[PDB]
């Protein structure tokens, strides 16, 4: 079960590597397994999919 937070980016449209990588920095710390995936959202904002379990 993962969960949907938009974050904020620092980059206009940023792809979704640097997203997961800023979904996981802010989240997990760099941690990726954390995060499922992590996707443009809107400008300067990414989806993240945080795995929750």
């Amino acid at each position: 079960e993962e969960t949907e937070e938009p974050i904020r980016h620092a980059k206009k449209n940023p792809s979704e590597g640097e997203c997961k990588k800023a979904c996981a920095d802010a989240f997990a710390n760099g941690d990726q397994s954390k995060i499922a995936k992590a996707e443009n959202f809107k400008d300067y904002y990414c989806n993240c999919h945080i795995i929750i379990h």
